[PDB]
């Protein structure tokens, strides 16, 4: 009977807003804004300073949640961040975000590992804390800065991704937002898209660039989303014509308009911010949830489908009553 | 109505047993000693992985121990949560490796938690939580590491205390209690004291990615909150200190043990300790500890333990546990 409801979103860009044609011009290996508009739908992307962290980017985009929220930032007891490019090796993210904002009440934080499903998976836990009454009000943060794993000799993959944040704030609520959440890894496919090294003694051993068969990818996204689609549908006892609003993970458009079709909605009521944003990973998908609340499409009252997959594999989905 | 019981125990270190007056001639090529050792911490012995040998295949011999001992077909585990900080890749997580070198087929879910020396608790909370609501039925929680990788061997405050290796246990709902209570905390003012403070970045290390530490700060920070978050922990399951069976602590240092020991009120023979042998494994050091401790039969069915830790964040977390 305690239920997880929305009390705000906020998001953050770094200010390097980097077109095609500054990234084909960049590699001039060739490329050009044509093939990537073609291959994928992105126009631009941004990329932090190498400089600028994962929580720096996360504690701007919390900032604008708190502010929305309007809460006081001590009562946020837990905060839970997804990414897979955090600042260091260790201490958390997390932990550093709740030093950024000045938190002192001692409230759990940690990240979660699961990539481009990240921000599911985060939202699925925050979710399963706060309706057993054990936290009464989280922080949810999906944040990247994928430049930092990013070939830049190589165009498959280099042109797709960007960095960023997102956040929404969770908190106990007689009347449900978040409805349902499926979440799902199938590791045999862990070759087809990685990021296959880390540090050791010094030094990187490995490979610390990300690697990806698009092509895979591809097969396997459309795939599964369909289905974890529907399972989280019927978990949440709704079905797809009662979708208000789509929110994919931001991975190329034609996964998005594909999964969309299938699930027989139409194309209008799919969020699309992967022409502008690019592929940031965790911060997908609450990227698009802030901007679409923010300009008023998300309305309260309203059925929320977000949906995703990363490397893993994983994937996952959440129903989500606005 | 539904709790998270243990139906398996399981561990694994790599089969590099290195001894302290190994470590001392090691460094006495680049300075210490078995007795300055000992006094300081407490240990006698740690493990080192070969460099070619990863969290997630130290993970997969402990599962595969905590499945024999469960006795379950492998296919049920819907759900597995790895408490680590030196995971194999950047990505995709040790628990997506983990699923796969242990052939399970049935999609569950699989990721990594980061809490540091603190993992353990942060995972088995978790998953118990999932257990508890009803979204998964059965969980294989490991702790693992690596820890080897990070380690600055020129630096004999730090490299002479951390040790590799992987615990793991399989949780499963049940209608009686075994996971009472669970309490996390963090405070990240506290990052600074102890931190492996780099990752990558366009192909190579920026930053430091060796772990530093300053073990005065952690050690009056460790020992003033072991005792509150203790209590919460046993408050929370509705029990007191003197109901406590054993004391599994995050194995850091026998010092810092002792003491969290005291301050319960408990004589020392209820506290397991393996520090002397294990070193300081970070996530993998409780679920160690409670493997041999299960395995050699002084953590008996009904009984109540309590597992406590502290790690880098800063984070701690303590469970109470009917065994």
């Amino acid at each position: 009977t305690i239920y997880s409801r929305v009390l705000g979103t906020g998001s953050y860009l770094p200010p390097n807003r980097v077109t095609n044609q500054d990234l084909a011009k960049r590699l001039a290996i060739e490329t050009s804004d044509e093939w990537i508009v073609a291959r994928t739908g992105i126009h631009a992307r941004y990329f932090a300073e190498p400089d600028v962290t994962t929580s720096d980017l996360a504690f701007i985009a919390s900032q604008r949640a708190i502010e929305a929220a309007d809460i006081d930032p001590q009562s946020i007891d837990l905060i839970i961040v997804a990414t897979s490019t955090p600042d260091f090796v260790f201490p958390s993210t997390a932990c550093l975000l709740q030093n950024k904002l000045g938190i002192r009440n001692h409230g759990a934080a940690f990240d979660v590992q699961a990539v481009c499903s990240g921000f599911a998976y985060a939202v699925a836990t925050a979710d399963s804390f706060i309706r057993s009454g054990q936290h009464r009000t989280a922080l949810v943060i999906g944040a990247e800065t994928f430049s930092r794993i990013l070939d830049f000799k190589d165009r498959t993959t280099c042109v797709l991704f960007g960095d960023g944040a997102g956040a929404v704030i969770l908190q106990a609520s007689d009347e449900p937002g978040v409805l349902a959440s499926a979440l799902h890894a199938d590791g045999s496919h862990s070759n087809i898209l990685c990021t296959p090294g880390n540090v050791n003694g010094g030094v990187v051993s490995g490979s610390a660039f990300l690697h990806m068969d698009g092509q895979a990818v591809f097969k396997l996204a459309v795939n599964v989303l369909e289905k974890v689609a529907v399972e989280a549908l019927e978990k949440a006892n709704l079905s797809a014509e009662q979708i208000d609003w789509l929110i994919p993970h931001q991975a190329n458009i034609r996964i998005m308009q594909s999964t969309c079709r299938k699930l027989g909605l139409p194309q209008e009521r799919m969020i699309v911010t992967v022409g502008e944003h690019g592929n940031t990973s965790a911060a997908s998908i609450p990227l698009a949830l802030d901007v679409a609340v923010r300009d008023g499409r998300i309305k309260r009252g309203q059925n929320v489908l977000i949906e995703g997959v990363g490397g893993g594999f994983t994937w996952g989905a959440s129903v989500i009553r606005y």
